[PDB]
């Protein structure tokens, strides 16, 4: 029903699966930094985010900056080699629900996808409130 190619080290990750949870499912979890999407399945996902392939790469992380991919000298193709090569590249978290796909940043926009309303309000880790008792975005 619901995947969240997840990293527990980031905010926005976490942030999203808590909203996730807070519709009242709990997702299938994939730690995608050890265990990534296969080919065929990164090139699903990013057509179905609908969003080009290098907005979908990492910026500021080791392999982007030895790589030197901020150049403007790789087919998408290309990017997506390297982005199964080095997973840390693929930003995050992307989640999977019937209604489609996104990369969720900012975490909010999951609740684009969620079939279900929040249950209650929901407040980042951070303090910033996105979600009122009454289910009003804020
Ligand atoms: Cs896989
Ligand atoms: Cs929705
Ligand atoms: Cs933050």
């Amino acid at each position: 029903n619901i995947t969240i190619y997840h990293n527990p080290a980031c905010g926005t990750s976490r942030n999203t699966l808590e909203m996730i949870r807070n519709s009242g499912t709990e997702p299938t979890i994939i730690l995608y930094l050890e265990n990534p999407p296969s080919r065929d399945e990164l090139v699903k996902l990013i057509a179905d985010m609908g969003i080009s392939v290098r907005a979908l790469l990492r910026k500021n992380v080791e392999p982007y900056e030895q790589l030197g991919l901020a150049e403007d000298k790789f087919t998408d193709d290309q990017l997506i080699d390297f982005m199964l090569q080095h997973p840390i590249l693929i930003n995050r978290p992307i989640v999977v629900t019937p209604l489609g796909t996104r990369l969720c940043r900012p975490s909010e926009v999951v609740l684009d996808i969620l079939q279900d309303a929040q249950k209650g309000a929901f407040t980042k880790e951070d303090g910033e409130k996105v979600v009122d008792e009454a289910g009003k975005r804020l």
